[PDB]
């Protein structure tokens, strides 16, 4: 039931993932091709950016995932794993991915955190028994240099944790000079 | 050393803060006339948004200053109330406001925690002992709506503060 | 952790359900008009008949499906209530029964144990974190009359709870 | 919370301390040339006098500065290190003697003991939270020989604790001989 | 054991005392008539200014007793009331302000702390079994305003404390 | 807090004394010359006559001092040494010894007990925080054979000690024999 | 097992005592004519001179007999009450003043402490058990205003003790 | 406090006893010449025959004494050691056996159980605080084959005892038997 | 498992017990004409001699116990009462004074203590399971006045106790 | 205080007994020719067959004494010891078994649980003190196969107890088939 | 645990039972119409007897069953009521009793002890999980007078038990 903040280290977890990217593509020879399992030592010298919502089906204002889409490649850019979160089941995140036109593509795993262990060792399960909506970024070392949350149903800004990475990875000083 | 998340109360407070506004602006009928007490009673029906960063006189970035000073009229139109804090003492506040242009004209209060109760009962005091980069959304019930937190010296985003608090008014 | 048995009394719970009926036939008036809060007070007088499984948007069998449908009258005749159960959200009940083509005349609720607190009170909850393929029949004292649970995937015989039920009422 | 008196060790200490000296002249190719990591083992066989204060801005009566400035040389003739103390930040000690002319040219160095650990070792913590006005001398030994802490905002005679630090090494019987 | 500081509460006491002023200058009326006891209580809304020293007998710089003589009139002006103190017997005052010309005038009370129970509630008492050589200035809510403490044989500096004082109350 | 008594070992003790016997005649090259550190280990094979008096500077109606004076011959002669204590200072004892024209030439130490743990350990120290006016003997064997304490400001009677080592080292039955 | 100092309360006691006085100028109406009960509350306004000895029938030396005899009124004329006592039986005690001539005229009681109830009490019960030989003056108040205990067999000094007890008196 | 009986190990002890015999036939050399110790060890294949009294100085009915005086040959004839004890004084012992005529030749030892160890240990001390009227028979194994007790100022019966004795070492069955 | 010595109260007791007196000279009108029950309580102003043995139908003396019968009166006339004790059952003490002559005429009762609860309160009983052979004399108040103890199989001397009851009554 | 049943193994035991069999031919040289000491270990093979009573000189309705004298061969015929058990001394046994005609000849022991201890350990103690009439039957290796107690004065049936062992040892069915 | 023992309450009990008497003398209005609720007071004024076995259809002797049913008679003529024991169920007992031609005619009930709770009372419950082989007789005072247990197989005796229930009765 705690929260974590700035310099502390990252939970360890090993959850199913509905993997990233196209549906269509990956060959339908079993179920089990749509999902693998990630833990935590599945990105070594990575940054990892971690997206807890509470529940698929969201509906926010963002307009973010085509920025996940086209953004994919900044994180990468920058050595950043995207991981995206939620209690709901693989085979909701499925649901999801599969019909929503714009999750269709989505590049990067949706992580299956059914029995709560990581959202509760995160500090991040809620009243209502589900994930916040936060943003955590991990250095290599699994430490956490940001973290951010959100009540209720306000969407997430990526830029500005575009901004935050990079300035975190050049100790660049100035909010003006991102562009 | 527990760190406040979205629903929790934020917790009370009484600390001595340097006043906002044109600094130059004031009176010298006594030095008490530049600081004021604080206290989490102080505005009924006010949203309360809380900057904690570790130390004054360190370099911050000017476009994050201007607004407040330009977006000051937009976050106090919808009964918001803009607050600063560090664990520095009320002079130290004095004298940053006072010595750099940038500050001389900043529209809100700065906190002085010094005693460091404050940033010990957000769970925003760090390691090295001061405050974490930290922005707290307070809502009129005293219920934190938004809690951000930063590593190192990352320069804050307040237009995006302003864009989360007018989403969670709508 | 304990599984009730015969005779045991069914646990109190209350939760968000996604409402039985044509889908469809449905005002959009709020998208709350597709949702209800469902209590073990809510039907005084009723034998309930509980279907817990796993996960929704798993392949389940149509036969099984077909009654419900063509059977839920005769289950409604003998002052039998029928209630299923997932921890999955009550928009995914939603999704479920919004997009293939056999629940969308489901004519029975769909109760979402997100918390999975009611899970854990009937003892049903397994070593995956979810509810086991259980059915449950409640008289109208709450207390169960009859409960079956099943490993795997094994698609449920509706055909013979019905028998039972029948048979435990003569 | 207990403070120290004659005869007892003075606490261990590690903190960052602003530099003594003309501030204009460490070249700045850095910040971090103008900060020191000071220990309790920093000043092997000297005496050390230790001022404590509550806060950086200090306005009172002394007048003492421009005497440190002068008497440094009278301590280190008389092997004693002086080292300011408060628990405001170095940052603040920097403000503090780059624009006050007079201390721009402090001789010693201004310790920020931030984390109040060695004000609460002393027993120098007081109920407003800060180190209260008081000075110790510690003989080689790490041994308390002198302590005097004031309320207020009463200044402090620095030429007394010169008379009384000779005295202390001098075996000398009175305060009339000094001069 | 433990040594008071500065706001501290002086510790309560009471004490015989060998009395201050021209010690030739006495009626031999009973040996009591050279001694008083003294509280704590004794004098409502007077400064008190306390010296613990180890040891009569031992030499002590007539400069720095001059003044408290010609100064005595300086600290009595602003109610403040000077106290002696060693652990020796009153007897031991007496005798060493009867046979030493210097003290034969000391216009201040000697008190004699023999059971040593002041100077432990004060935290005073040293290693060596004595009162360290210690100042005190306490205001007239018997609270503690300045402590002074020194090792060895260091001589006081008179001079210095009535500044202080003087600068305590402005 | 307990009184010893006949049978008893003494207590253990080291304290500061001033020294026995003329004062005028000691060379004043220092005055550490005036004092030294008596022990219970002190005096092998003597036996150990000790007499404690409240407070220095008595004027009880001995007249004994004198008989010390004379009468050390006859306690060295038994094999005793003498041993005065109070819990006063040294220095309050040297002032006693140096100008009480009395007590000028007193031929035995005077220890000065000032934490009062040896009047503590014999059961010496009283509710005003000082020694009783008590006498002890004890045997080489550092064993008590005799103990006697008055109240207020009673004299005591040394030629009654006197016989009473003598009776004790001589197996001398009745008091009508001493003379 | 603790000895009494000067000022402790002397002990409560109720003892069976030989008579003092002449012994052999008694009516045998009784054996217990010759016998008492004496307490501590015999005498009020009396000052208490006890004397504890090992063992009735040792050689005690006459000179030291004479006076009590000769002295006895001395003690008597000031209020003083001589007190024998040892934890021989009183038979003993009677035996002892019955058949050695000095003892014959002895006027003072001697007590029997046979249960050593008092000895312990006094803290004057040795390692050989019995009481040590030991005096106490006890004031009015019941309190000790002298103690003197002896190893050994060293004879007592009588004069001496009337010597301390008049300049207890004065 | 307890009481021993029938089959019971007599408690060990180490007494001062006033020998037995007359008493102006020892040669005066010196007091000690009058006494010894006497301990549980010392009569070996021996019958002990113990009398407890509470004073000296007694002069119940019995008129036993003269029939210890006579009697002792029998004990001893029957490998028994009598043995008289009370609380009383080694030297009230030997001051009631040397002016009572009767007692002049007791011809067995008289000892001081002054601490009352011993009483106390059989159970024999009384809440007057003295040894009540008790004989014990001990057998060569320690053990007791005989106890009585009295109350009051009741005089002991010793041809019983030796009838008694008689009965234990020779099974004889009959009280008639004995003459 | 204690023994009980003078001046001890003795226990109290309820116990079967065969009649004192001629045996013969009794009518057969029930087996419990031979019987009665004795408590602690029969006898008030009465001296009380207990006699303990082992067990019945052991040779015992028959000169020991003509007295009682001839003595018997003696006890009597001085308020005493004489009272019998073993473990065994009453019946035996009815077949051991039906069949041996000389216990026809045995004139005190027979007491059965068969649970061997007075033995065990008395202390009397042994490692062999049985009452020691033991003589009690109580006084009018329960006190003890005399206790005796013998070992093996010595034979008791009757006219000694009676000697002893005689001097203990003066 | 336990009483023991079907299944449990047979308290140990050590007991003086009284002999079985004709009083007047045992050689009367000492009475301890009349009894013996018996143990649990006593009888190695044999059934032991156990009758407790309340207490000798009983006269209950049976008249089974004499059937205990004639089917003693019976006993023996089936590896049956017969053993009989009061509280009553073993002289109260002697006098029973010596002067009631029927008793001279009882052909089997007669044991003295005065201790009560074997009584205590079978549960076989009444409230009253004593052993209830009471019937085992223990088989070679020392196991109850059958116990009967009875109330009051109500005589034993051994007929009964001989169909019982023999159906015990020749696994017979019917209670019919006895003669 | 425990075994009770003769003076023992025998333990309170409601059973269903198989009615005694002729079975096929019985209406077929319900099956309960051949069962009956059996209490420990049910039969005020009565003894009871109470027989326990192991397991129903074991061979059981005709001659020990003929007698109950001609000796019946002389048990309820004196006041004295028979009860048959066994853990087997009420149905066990009547097909016992159904199917046998000796068990027809039964004349008294049977038992089923099924939850062990009573044959756990009386101590009589073994290690292979079944009553022993036992009888017990109960006074009118609900008092056991008599107790027997048996091992293996052996035919009970009932000619035996009432020989001993007349001669308790005398």
């Amino acid at each position: 039931m705690p929260l974590l903040t700035i310099g502390d280290q990252f939970p360890a977890y090993q959850l199913t993932a509905l993997i990233g990217g196209d549906l269509s593509k990956v060959d339908a020879k079993q179920p089990g091709d749509y999902f693998t399992t990630i833990t935590s030592d599945e990105h070594p010298g990575k940054w990892r950016v971690v997206f807890f919502w509470p529940k698929d089906f969201t509906f926010v204002c963002p307009t973010e995932i085509a920025d996940f889409s086209k953004l994919n490649d900044e994180f990468e850019d920058r050595d950043a794993q995207i991981l995206g979160v939620s209690i709901d089941s693989e085979f909701a995140h499925f649901q999801w991915r599969a019909q929503h036109n714009d999750l269709k593509t989505l590049p990067f795993p949706m992580l299956s955190d059914i029995k709560r262990e990581l959202s509760q060792a995160a500090g991040v399960l809620n009243a209502d028994g589900v994930a916040d909506r936060v943003t955590f970024i991990v250095d290599p070392n699994n430490e956490i240099q940001f973290v951010s949350a959100t009540a209720g149903s306000v969407g997430r800004n990526v830029d500005e944790v575009l901004r935050v990475l990079d300035a975190l990875q050049s100790d660049e000083l100035c909010a003006s000079n991102w562009r």
